[PDB]
């Protein structure tokens, strides 16, 4: 209903913070429910992990899932999707200290899922 920021005025105290994106990032459909995320090592050796979202078109980025995997992990993998499903996937460098910007936002689409289904 009401909301007043009057110049946001936070005191945040950090020894380093990155500042470059992970770029050439390229997501693989592996299996229905299956999917990596790859990605390029940013130039700042400070960031602790990377952390890849994905949700589906309809969810939302606040609802959507968090995956942060070992800074040493070139690429991530995903589990418990959805078969031939839309998914907004997104791989953003940042450490412990300061927050880094998203990398481009992707879509990815899933395989169709099968079943014993004979007729």
């Amino acid at each position: 209903g009401s909301s007043g920021s009057s110049g946001v005025a936070v005191i945040n105290s950090a020894q380093d913070a990155p500042s470059e994106a992970p770029t050439e990032v390229g997501v693989k459909v592996l299996s229905s429910s299956e999917i990596s995320v790859h990605w390029e090592h940013v130039l700042e050796k400070i960031v602790e992990s990377y952390q890849i979202r994905y949700w589906a078109a309809h969810d939302k980025e606040e609802a959507a899932n968090r995956v942060q995997v070992t800074s040493q992990e070139y690429s991530a993998r995903l589990e418990n999707l959805l078969p031939d499903t839309q998914y907004f996937i997104e791989v953003g460098a940042c450490n412990s200290a300061g927050c880094g910007p998203p990398s481009d936002m992707i879509e990815a689409f899933t395989k169709k899922a099968s079943g014993p289904s004979s007729g």
